[PDB]
């Protein structure tokens, strides 16, 4: 019903991630298979001027359980928004979400 509050430092990120899931979701399945990661980290990574390594279904399957909460060989939006967050934190953006005591 309600969603949390993202500072404004975190959805920056976040808005640029999003443009590139879609750029390679041809399928519009809403999900980025082993393949469709494949291309995806060689973008992902010139983000920050990387070399743009050439991963092969194997790496890809390492970087999938890192994001993909399922480990189901998809990663939704928010599946892989999510994966930058983690990043974010380190990279020196301050998030604060919605986090209750269990």
């Amino acid at each position: 019903s309600s969603k949390p509050k993202y500072n404004p430092e975190v959805e920056a990120k976040l808005d640029v991630a999003r443009r590139l899931f879609k750029r390679y979701d041809k399928d519009g399945s809403g999900q980025l298979q082993d393949d469709e990661i494949a291309g995806l980290l060689k973008d992902t990574y010139a983000e920050m001027g990387m070399s743009n390594f050439t991963p092969t279904k194997e790496d890809v399957k390492i970087w999938l359980q890192m994001a993909d909460t399922n480990s189901d060989g998809s990663v939704s939006l928010e599946e892989y928004e999510d994966l930058i967050i983690k990043s974010l934190q380190k990279a020196g953006i301050r998030v604060e979400k919605q986090s209750l005591v269990f």
